[PDB]
């Protein structure tokens, strides 16, 4: 019951955590 990121290699326990990670790490922060 884990989710993974398909940009880099970070994983989560709760999908929201993952979403946030991509939002603050990939998904254009610029
Ligand atoms: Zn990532």
């Amino acid at each position: 019951k884990t989710y993974q990121c398909q940009y880099c290699e970070y994983r989560s326990a709760d999908s929201s955590n993952l979403k946030t990670h991509i939002k603050t790490k990939h998904s254009k922060e610029k």
